[PDB]
């Protein structure tokens, strides 16, 4: 992102904040993965928001006097030649005022005596509470500091204000470079998905899918997934989050994909559904084809003024029709409609927001997610059918899991798909296996 | 494993512990990635040494009564359809005795009303204090039920002792079942290494390679690297735990890649060096002869008897030498062995033992790892050299970071090399990359 980018985001937040007011926003803490091999560092996605700085031991404060006046202090690690050969290169205090737009940069283990200082008479300061807790005890200290310093002139500012409802609804409406970024990943993780589709093949494990479509993440630089990869054959693909991978896939069954690669901090998130053995069986391709149509339908629909809600009523009804014709449902189908008998096989929410992370921020309005959609919004849409193995249906279709997800950013006259570059017509898929 | 590799393990550690006792093995946490995504689970080593349970919120507790006398339970999550619908199935109780060899399986959500009836009344409790704050919460809790129980008769062991000195030495020597999954892991890795050699040309990025090293750990079987992989490009090779991975790999510069999968829960680990064009330059070549004698010396050496600090000794003589004769390093050998003059260009340890981590727990003995070696032990060796971009040195050697890294079993008589499959030797490595 670019400089004036991070410094609008900083500039929107601090817009709406009291004069007197100081936002504290923390980086990630690192995870141990085992004894004392790390993970590989995620930054928190309010923090890179803010800053597009990948370093832990990291906190930013932007401190608001009035309406025209505000500055930025860092606090991070300092630079050390030793834990420098050791562990990599350190941006350190000296760099970071020009590199990250910052008015100051102060070493992180000073925090704790610095801090109070910085939030001393002030009225009030924006922390998220409960999210780190080494965040909260850091914040808490110094306010107590403060609370306790009535003899050295110290105050504390007597409100603290979670400051995501704000930066959360910034994130729910994504800017051009944004879109641009979130374009990339779409793309990428669309090109993997036609991988797997290429590669797949009966006797192959499900974890050797999953390998193909990380390694096309890596080559376009994303090295690392946005969320674990789902590779469920059989009835595995009936488990939403199925991530073991660790079955043969079976000539005959279908196989579900949902992955998306996390590029420069934004999510793809793709799913797609496919024959192991490049065929679809007539029960396979009759769910299929509903989910299909469910997907289309919303696609078609998705536009600012409505909502993922009123989309939903659409899917229900095409799920519910469906459903009766292949005999898993029976009855009058408004009757169904009204009674939710499809949700035993579609169980999950239509859409979720999509950005910085897989399941993005920004509020819905309500658990019905009526909010109503409005351009720049980007979502996912993700109808599916999972028939499990011992569902009371005909028996020709018990096992099937199938799902199928696109991105989309919501625009002044409807969407754009950021996905649609991985087929999902059940013959294209078809005649794009035969190739292979 | 086994069943039996799991029994022997368990009598082990039985065979330790007082009679009127009991061991509390917990599993990891799970560990957050990005809001509600998690990193793929990795169990806790040691509970997974005891069982092979890969779920999280699962404890194993082994009660010993006496000499011939112990028993087992296992906390564990339940089955939940709906849970498991959404996340993936779960053992749950009626399963675990048999599939875990257990006496006895309770629902983990019940720990807290269920452990200080099983510690009631015993005289030792061990635990592996300060390792999870929620073990030792849910071990404190239950110590102190049982201290205010009197007037229920409860009583409460006097005694908390750690198992994880005892633990750590069992670790340290591989049965044969180990000995053979780490075979497989060393020859998994070596293949990767091999690809990546084959696969380098200048112009592709660090990641790139990563991503072939990656997908080839992923063919056999082996989802995760043991660590995050380091491949460091000309300077980068300088920096010991290079992971950005972000540059372009440019021509007439080495490439450091140290990589390594995890397979069945152990890791392998090796480190190969070699140019990036396929061709050593004079001075690559010169420095990465000194290393390449480090590492045959030390693999004609390690044996039963010896330690790492002993033939660390030799290891930089080797190198004090070799530095001497190329002008790197002035003045007399043995004062500059003296002197530890070597250091500021091999500033790490020669080895690490190896096991379900990758720095392996087991005792050094001492800061210089004079562990006196034994016929099991698990170990990497693992010498380098590397030359700052500002070194006082010779101008030619700025900037190169060489390490060549095996891993070994000691045997009865001397050590097996597990990683030998991928070349070492620079002639070797020309005509390997020549022939691509
Ligand atoms: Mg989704
Ligand atoms: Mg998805
Ligand atoms: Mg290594
Ligand atoms: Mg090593």
């Amino acid at each position: 992102m670019t400089q004036q980018e991070y410094q609008n985001r900083r500039q929107a937040l601090l817009a709406k904040m009291a004069p007197g007011s100081a936002a504290i926003i923390f980086a990630a803490p690192e995870a141990t993965r085992s004894a004392d091999s790390e993970y590989p560092y995620r930054q928190n996605s309010d923090f890179s928001y803010l800053t597009g700085f990948n370093e832990p031991e990291a906190v930013l404060i932007l401190v608001k006097s009035d309406e025209t006046h505000n500055h930025s202090v860092l606090f991070n690690r300092i630079r050390d030649l030793t834990a420098e050969i050791w562990f990599g290169r350190r941006l350190g205090q000296e760099a970071a005022p020009t590199k990250l737009a910052v008015d100051r940069a102060l070493p992180f283990d000073e925090i704790n005596e610095q801090l109070y200082l910085l939030l001393n008479r002030l009225d009030v300061i924006y922390h998220a509470q409960g999210q780190y807790a080494y965040a909260d005890n850091i914040v808490f200290a110094a306010l107590e500091k403060l609370r306790h310093g009535f003899r050295k002139n110290l105050r504390a500012p007597a409100t603290l204000t979670d400051w995501r409802p704000w930066l959360h609804e910034m994130r729910l409406f994504k800017s051009a470079e944004e879109i641009a970024v979130l374009r990339r990943a779409g793309e990428i993780s669309a090109l993997a998905h036609t991988r797997a589709m290429e590669k797949c093949r009966p006797g192959m494990f499900e974890y050797q899918l999953e390998g193909e479509i990380l390694h096309e993440f890596t080559r376009h630089g994303a090295r690392y997934p946005a969320y674990n990869t789902i590779v469920g054959g059989g009835e595995n693909g009936c488990i939403l989050h199925y991530t073991e991978n660790e079955c043969e896939l079976r000539d005959g069954d279908l196989v579900l994909i949902d992955a998306g690669c996390e590029y420069r901090g934004y999510a793809g998130d793709i799913t797609r559904t496919f024959p192991v053995n490049g065929k679809f069986t007539p029960a396979q391709r009759a769910v299929y084809d509903i989910v299909l149509a469910a997907i289309n339908k919303s696609l078609t629909l998705f536009r600012p003024g409505t909502s993922i809600r009123e989309v939903t009523e659409e899917v229900v009804r095409i799920m519910v029709v469906g459903l009766v014709e292949l005999g898993i449902l029976k009855g009058d189908i408004e009757q169904l409609i009204a009674e939710q008998a499809h949700r035993p096989f579609f169980m999950h929410g239509l859409s979720h927001w999509l950005g910085m992370d897989v399941h993005d921020v920004g509020d819905y309005g309500s658990s019905d997610r009526g909010r109503i959609l409005e351009p720049g919004m980007v979502l996912t849409v993700e109808p599916g059918l999972y028939i499990a193995p011992d569902a009371d249906v005909p028996p020709q279709y018990r096992g099937i899991g199938i799902r199928i997800e696109d991105d989309i950013v919501i625009t002044a006259t409807g969407n754009e798909n950021l996905t649609a570059s991985v087929v999902k017509d059940p013959d294209d898929i078809e005649a794009l296996m035969a190739l292979n």
